[PDB]
């Protein structure tokens, strides 16, 4: 049948080098007893503060509560996406960088940490060319976290696991999976804190490893103490999948990733906003919007941009209900100038709408504008419709207050403030018709 592996077998060691050669663990004792310390006091300085939340994610079309409470901790203004949910970092001091002072000394505590992983992984990494011996630059990149998501839980108090299905390894915190939006072959950092026979002991935290489409070879079930560390490398996590088996002790942890923020990050999506609003005359803000082209290449990507700042940082943003406020301010300006950036846009889709309807405007380029743009709304509606009901399903309305989904921007059509309905069935088909007329 089949089993897994841990230090209590004799293959188990062979089986780790042989098999699983890109997994390295380094352990509490190669670790300072001061960097221990700031490192586990900061952890329990952002639990007693409140700073680490259930993360509302969506799973094969169902909306469900991670087990585990988490936070993102990274540069200012980067981002991290999994499981449909862009989780914004709390910022941390990053050079030429400039919210409460525990809260922020323990993030200063985070960056420290970072910066020493990347170090050991840097190390590890070359170690493990001259291994497959018998570029530098590659090395830096992937071993240059830009981020770390913090885990908490308490076993105790969320005991709803799910029994690890093909091995026998028991509870399971994390289920099985590939970690989502990393850098290619970019390694990982885990700083594990836990508080306090035939196969694992249940009552100590493992990580779990398997091959990718394989159960007939054994898991590893690697047993992790009080402030022991370990490395994915390379192509591991593309390789393999890992899980989190849970002890009896509530548990801590530190992972430290290259998210691939090519897409993810506020001076991306900033300048993204500036690129559609050069199709604007901009000389004074109000809102009798004019552009200055109707090319369609131009109107397609200022509807597309549109709809990249609406979703993937607006909603998403305030899905979370503004979780982040009681950690830092640092998006609170920025989203609010999103969205009046956003807000200018919906006086531009407008504007647009007004031309196709215009008198003595040619058939042929209606239909251009029509055909260019009729993707991005329709893609519009569709995503406002699914965010309205991924803010008012029965799980959202049992988080606490603070933790509430916001659907935002939302207004109703009793409003004079927005030039065009929240709603867009109506316009959608009307377009669709105009479009199949003879
Ligand atoms: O160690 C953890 O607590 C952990 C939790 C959730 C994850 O997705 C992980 N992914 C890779 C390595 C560790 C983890
Ligand atoms: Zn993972």
């Amino acid at each position: 049948r089949g089993s897994h592996m841990t230090p209590k077998d004799d293959e188990f060691y062979q089986q780790w080098q042989l098999k699983y050669p890109k997994l390295i663990l380094r352990e509490a004792s190669s670790v300072s007893e001061e960097l221990h310390k700031e490192v586990q006091e900061a952890f329990l300085t952002l639990h007693k503060h409140g700073c680490l939340f259930r993360d509302l994610v969506r799973i094969q079309g169902k909306d469900l509560l991670t087990p585990v409470s988490r936070i993102l901790i990274g540069n200012p203004g980067c981002t991290y996406k999994y499981l449909n949910t862009r989780l914004f970092t709390v910022p941390w001091p990053v050079k030429g960088s400039n919210t409460e002072a525990e809260i922020a000394a323990a993030c200063e505590t985070f960056l420290k940490l970072n910066d020493y992983l990347q170090i050991e992984t840097i190390q590890a990494l070359e170690e493990l060319a001259a291994k497959e011996k018998a570029d530098e630059v590659d090395i830096k990149s992937r071993a240059a976290y830009n981020v770390t998501l913090l885990n908490f839980m308490d076993p105790q108090k969320m005991p709803y696991l799910k029994e690890e299905p093909y091995f026998g390894m028991g509870k399971m915190a994390v289920s099985w999976h590939h970690d989502e939006n990393l850098v290619d072959r970019s390694a990982v950092a885990v700083y594990s804190y836990s508080c306090e026979l035939e196969g694992r002991d249940p009552d100590i935290w493992h990580v779990g490893f398997k091959i990718s489409w394989d159960i007939e070879t054994p898991g590893l079930a690697i047993p992790l103490h009080q402030g022991d560390c370990y490395f994915m490398l390379d192509d591991l996590n593309a390789t393999h999948q890992h899980c989190v088996l849970a002890g009896s002790q509530p548990r801590f942890s530190s992972t430290h990733r290259v998210a691939e923020c090519s897409t993810g990050t506020l001076d991306y999506i900033l300048q993204r906003c500036q690129l559609a609003l050069q199709n604007v005359c901009d000389d004074v803000d109000n809102d009798d919007v004019s552009l200055k082209s109707f090319e369609p290449a131009v109107l397609k990507q200022g509807e597309e941009i549109h709809n990249e700042v609406e979703f993937e940082w607006l909603r998403q943003f305030w899905f979370q209900g503004n979780r982040y406020r009681k950690c830092t301010d640092w998006w609170c300006q920025p989203m609010a100038q999103l969205e009046a950036l956003w807000k200018k846009m919906e006086g531009v889709t407008n504007a647009v709408l007004h031309e196709v309807k215009r008198e003595g405007l040619p058939v042929e380029q209606r239909n251009e504008i029509l055909t260019a743009i009729l993707a991005s709304l329709t893609a519009r509606q569709n995503l406002r419709r699914e965010w309205h009901a991924r803010c008012q399903s029965r799980i959202a309305r049992t988080l606490p207050a603070d933790q509430k989904p916001e659907c935002r921007p939302y207004w109703e059509k009793d409003d004079a403030s927005m030039p065009l309905p929240f709603d867009l069935t109506d316009i959608v088909s009307e377009l669709r018709g105009q479009l199949l007329e003879a």
